[PDB]
């Protein structure tokens, strides 16, 4: 049903624009130099970055990694608003909505982080800043190897040259996964995903006509994505049992993990 | 189009050549069809001893490792039949096998499995899921993810002709860590994906987005492998005296 697959795509894109203040288009305009980000390439610029840039968020490697978590928690609420705009989502059993978000959000976080990344570093504070990949590697060794696999993933993901229109449908596909553990009613979830997959496939065909098997290549990117998430959780589980620099009891409660 | 049906059939024939127990034969065994013989059932320590013909948990885990070496050989033989594979850089041939072999082992183990157990010794035996759960920690947990995957994967109702192409798609992954020449591998996988999409459309005409759903299962496959390497490390930390096959040591060296 081609025309309402197109309407679904347009609806998702419009909701994506509504929910996500920094889009890939804007992020790319900055990364390609096509305003300008304050650059964090060393400890000096880091310290100067912290004073100039708001950082609405107590020693460097920790300051950075905690800041990342604070920002991810913010992203969870953006992803949640977006999910609720996916037709059918808010009428799912509430338990199932929670389950799909519980497992979906991490995956979406790394997908959207790729939009902010290139081989040389990552956009931070809504494109107001740019932290270099070298500066991150230079860090403190449980922390120098924490973003590296994300840069690896991002470089291969970004080679697909997806745009916001593509990503809006791909993110929806991720959320409506009938394979999440503990789901009560898989039927409407798979029904919704079926239509999203059809919309994604058409979108990719129209948006990237010269791009053979792009649908398949993208779906298989989900394998590396889940691996990133899995290995990131066990890095958090290592970081916790070992890191003393992680009210604050009230803060801990908000940012514990999402 | 081109020539995707010939490619599909070549892969199917090479798969039949390389793997001695097909899903069709496995299913005929599991469901009591008269084309095939019924299996001996291992369901407790008693029947295990009579099925075999010093601690059982280690001996079973070790038995599985050993059949996995045979599986690695069968898969390598199959990979050579994949058009373009033998033309790739030698180091890349090694990398693709290194990372692909276990995802293939788990795909193919699903063929041997139902919710209640797994075919063993080329389908001559059947070992119950409940018996495996009864093994000593940390050996009572090691097959569970594989059964959980098998049940979900088997719901796709793929046959051997579908699986032949899927396994080839798995091996020809341009995203494997440490590949030197990614382009020629993606060129090959492009053709395999085209063949797979067409095969599922013709073989499963009433099954919507089966192609997408199958590809999505590669995500589960990777997580089985990831979680298996974790378990091996727990085994490493907590057991002694266990030998390991050079093929396996080699695959597992620097694996995730
Ligand atoms: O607050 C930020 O914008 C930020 C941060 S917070 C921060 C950045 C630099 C120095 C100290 C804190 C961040 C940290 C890392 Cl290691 C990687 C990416 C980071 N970002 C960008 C980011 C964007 C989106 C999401 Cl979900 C997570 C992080
Ligand atoms: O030799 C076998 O056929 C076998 C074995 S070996 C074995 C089985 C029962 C008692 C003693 C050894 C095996 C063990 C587990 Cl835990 C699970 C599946 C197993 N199988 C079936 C099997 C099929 C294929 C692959 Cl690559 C690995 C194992």
């Amino acid at each position: 049903e081609s025309a309402d697959l197109r309407a679904l795509a347009k609806h998702l894109y419009d909701s994506y624009i509504k929910s996500f203040p920094l889009t890939k288009a804007k992020a790319r305009a900055i990364l390609t130099g096509k305003k300008s980000p304050f650059v964090i390439y060393d400890m000096n610029s880091l310290m100067m970055g912290e004073d100039k840039i708001k950082f609405k968020h107590k020693e460097v490697a920790i300051r950075i990694f905690q800041g990342c978590q604070f920002r991810s928690v913010e992203a969870v609420q953006e992803i949640t608003e977006y999910a609720k705009s996916i037709p059918g989502f808010v009428n799912l059993d509430l338990n199932d909505q929670v389950t799909l978000l519980k497992y979906g959000v991490h995956e979406i976080i790394y997908t959207m982080l790729a939009s902010l990344m290139n081989k040389d570093g990552v956009l931070i504070s809504e494109g107001q800043g740019f932290m270099t990949r070298e500066f991150l590697k230079s860090l403190r060794k449980p922390f120098g190897d924490f973003m590296e696999p994300k840069f690896e993933f991002a470089v291969k993901f970004n080679a697909l040259e997806l745009d916001d229109s593509d990503l809006a449908i791909f993110i929806a596909v991720i959320i409506l996964s009938g394979d999440r553990p503990g789901l009560l009613n898989v039927k409407p979830i798979e029904d919704i995903q079926d239509n999203l997959l059809q919309a994604l496939e058409l979108q990719l065909k129209l948006n990237h006509p010269e791009s053979s098997q792009l649908f398949a290549k993208l779906l298989q990117k989900m394998t590396d994505l889940r691996q990133i998430v899995t290995e990131h959780v066990q890095l958090l589980q290592v970081i916790k049992k070992t890191e003393t620099d992680m009210l604050h009891p009230l803060l801990q409660e908000i940012y514990k993990d999402l």
